[PDB]
């Protein structure tokens, strides 16, 4: 399985170290991203859903599509062959493609192909007793594991911010509510058509992107929402 690194490994971006299986670089800013899909709606009525996990450069630029030799068109088959049946079921529910389950496969391919291949600490050479595409399955499990710790809907709700046909909301309230689950660092807050739509939670990493310690870090992009008037549309309305 993946190599392990010391829990006092140096923090990506925040320190100056050499890329290795125990140092995420140049992709040292890891973004756990989420969606609020209301039209069409997906996922539970009271949960956001997974967009992905992206390695950005420390300056906010990013690499994409970093390894054509490890791009795939069969993520669902890879997960089944690895017996990750509960992970796959969870993905269908919490990492949906909005268009429908039949588009889930292409969405997951996109996320692995585009972004997973750019996570340097995930490469096969970072494994003991590697088996073909082990890191692909490991990556999907890690996204889910991080997502589970970032329950945006509850954090918002606890701050009095719940989807509504009529209520509208202030950016800074949205930001503060979400910062409370992220060590005081707000996520990127993305709106569409004046509706709350996307979140990026930024982290730096001690050790490997699989299994290392994810440390809440400062957002490298703030928001494209207006300061107020933000709609939080109810799902399945
Ligand atoms: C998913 O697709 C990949 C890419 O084709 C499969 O891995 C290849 O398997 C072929 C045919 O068995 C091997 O000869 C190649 O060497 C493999 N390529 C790599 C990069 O490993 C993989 O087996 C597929 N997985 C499942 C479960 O269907
Ligand atoms: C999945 O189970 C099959 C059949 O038991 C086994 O051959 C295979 O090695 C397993 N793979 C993993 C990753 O657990």
């Amino acid at each position: 399985t993946i190599d392990t690194c010391s829990s006092d490994s140096p923090l990506s971006c925040q320190t100056d170290n050499e890329a290795s299986c125990c140092f995420n670089s140049p992709g040292g800013s890891l973004l756990q991203t989420q969606f609020w899909d209301y039209d069409p709606s997906d996922g539970p009525s009271d949960s956001w859903t997974i967009h992905g996990l992206w390695p950005d450069n420390c300056d906010g630029t990013y690499q994409e599509y970093c390894d054509e030799s490890r791009e795939y068109s069969n993520i669902t088959s890879i997960l089944e062959a690895q017996n990750r049946t509960e992970l796959l079921s969870y993905m269908k529910e919490y990492w949906p493609d909005y268009e429908g389950a039949d588009e889930d496969e292409s969405f997951w391919e996109h996320e692995w192909n585009k972004h997973g291949t750019c996570i340097n600490t995930i490469e096969p050479s970072c494994y003991t007793d590697y088996y073909a595409q082990e890191e692909v399955g490991d990556f999907f499990q890690q996204v889910v594991d991080l997502f589970k710790t970032l329950d945006s809907y509850t954090a918002l709700s606890d701050a009095g911010i719940t989807p509504s046909e009529d209520a509208t909301y202030k950016l800074s309230d949205i930001e503060d509510a979400l910062a409370a689950i992220h060590d005081g660092y707000p996520p990127y807050v993305g709106c569409e058509d004046g509706a709350l739509s996307q979140l990026y939670y930024y982290f730096n990493v001690k050790g490997s992107a699989i299994g290392g310690t994810y440390v809440a870090s400062e957002r490298l992009e703030d928001s494209n929402c207006k300061d107020s008037g933000i709609k939080y549309p109810p799902k399945y309305s």
